[PDB]
């Protein structure tokens, strides 16, 4: 089925990886990237547009008029607007969940019960709407219930005692409902699955960092760095973690009519008592998703079309073995409060020449140059056998990208290392 033309929604580094990766199949002919970035500008196969992908009509119209095979949504805001069953009543494909089915991740609440319902493993917890009941739980409960919901996608504070959820209940019911569970503890990773609603085709596990500085210090931030896959799970947790918390996610939505297709994110604690799910999302993380495609050996254009159609196990994924992914992002000096923009970008081409990905996230073109334009400006992905020898690729990419006040860390993985 040559000559495909393929839309991506959204303009970050994911979307980048996703447009990349598509092109790489013989069946395309055309990736289109809403509204793209300066890495997905300019290419052979991939260009940006400016169709609006707020207003589900016009998206529709411009998919039909360019005969569009389907619709990849990145991010989850349209997701939870209900772009897939609106592309859908209008004839237009759309890779992703419904509305409906991504209130595993929308809804805080409704993925607790979902979960209760069916015996998916979690974090005890209860839900509340007045601060003051929320207090007299996390003040008599006998388990540490110091973590702190949002409901609504603050949004998660992790307290240490009993008065410090008790002011995080607080700031939350300032500027619905929260959800108060029990703090785990162990190794996070993230599980994820392609899913057609029937089959569960699982991702190889992935792990990223949140913080900004070396040695996992200062604030959090929406990821500095990623790798895949974390080692620290065998394969008998894997298919643990498939058979408890993927493939009864999915075999639950589906029992409750309301099917889930497309990918879903698992956020597992592995515990002393095995694997709980902190959270569910609705698509690739950011950047994870710069350390999971580049590990995908088939055409992900089929992965796709063939869970469009429901027949996701005529066409399961398959992996690169024996290598690690391994991601680097470099971001603007100030990020994750204010930073500067429109400062010029040089060295990604000779990254990319010595064998590593360069995928952007926050650049934009300017007067015939590429500068930056947002907090986090591209990641570099190196691919090799193992994460020592991925980390020290990456770090000669990131030696050769240059930009005023870029900042970066250089231990991306240092965990993963340590636990071998
Ligand atoms: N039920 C849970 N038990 C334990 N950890 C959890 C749970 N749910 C979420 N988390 C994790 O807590 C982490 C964030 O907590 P962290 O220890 O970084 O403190 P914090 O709330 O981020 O503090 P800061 O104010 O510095 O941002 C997230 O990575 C999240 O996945
Ligand atoms: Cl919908």
């Amino acid at each position: 089925s040559m000559a495909a033309r393929v839309l991506i929604i959204g303009s970050g580094g994911r979307e980048h990886t996703l447009a990349w990766k598509l092109a790489q199949s013989h069946h395309v002919k055309q990736v289109l990237v809403a509204p793209g970035n300066a890495g997905t500008a300019c290419s052979e196969k991939i260009s940006n547009t400016a169709i609006s992908i707020s207003d589900h009509t016009a998206l529709a119209q411009f998919c039909k008029e360019k005969k569009i095979e389907f619709v990849v949504v990145g991010p989850e805001a349209p997701l939870a607007a209900g772009i897939v069953g609106n592309l859908r009543s209008a004839g237009v494909q759309c890779f992703g969940p419904t509305a409906e089915a991504a209130q595993l991740e929308s809804s805080k609440r409704f993925a607790k019960e979902f979960m209760d319902r069916h015996g998916i493993p979690t974090a005890q917890w209860k839900a509340f709407t007045k601060p003051e009941e929320a207090c007299s739980f996390i003040l008599s409960a006998d388990f540490p219930a110091l973590v702190v919901k949002a409901s609504g996608l603050k949004g998660v504070i992790v307290a240490k005692s009993k008065e410090e959820a008790c002011k995080a209940v607080q700031e939350i019911m300032q500027e619905e409902t929260i959800v108060i569970e029990e703090l785990l503890d162990g190794e996070e990773v993230s599980c994820l699955c392609f899913t057609d609603g029937k089959t569960v085709a699982p991702m190889p596990p992935a792990q990223d960092h949140k913080r900004l500085l070396e040695g996992d210090g200062g604030p959090n931030t929406g990821g500095m760095g990623a790798y895949c896959p974390a080692p620290q799970v065998s394969n008998d947790l894997l298919l643990k973690i498939k058979d408890t918390v993927l493939q009864r996610t999915v075999d639950g939505m589906q029992q409750e009519g309301t099917p889930y297709t497309g990918i879903l994110y698992a956020g597992i604690m592995l515990t002393k008592n095995g694997p709980k799910v902190l959270e569910f999302n609705c698509r690739f993380g950011d950047p994870e998703c710069q350390v999971i495609l580049p590990l995908l050996k088939s055409d992900l254009y089929e992965v796709i079309q063939s869970t469009l159609d429901g027949l996701l196990c005529t066409s399961l994924p398959v992996w690169l073995e024996n290598h690690t992914a391994l991601t680097v992002v470099m971001a603007s000096k100030g990020y994750p409060g204010d930073y500067t923009k429109g400062v010029e970008i040089t060295g990604f081409p000779e990254a990319q020449a010595l064998g590593l990905e360069v995928f952007h996230a926050g650049t934009a073109l300017k007067n015939g140059k590429v500068v930056t334009h947002g907090g986090r400006v591209l990641a570099v992905t190196a691919i090799r056998e193992n994460l020592i020898s991925a980390l020290e690729e990456a770090k000669k990419g990131l030696a050769a990208i240059k930009f005023e006040g870029a900042i970066y860390r250089k231990d991306i993985g240092f965990r993963a290392i340590a636990f071998l």
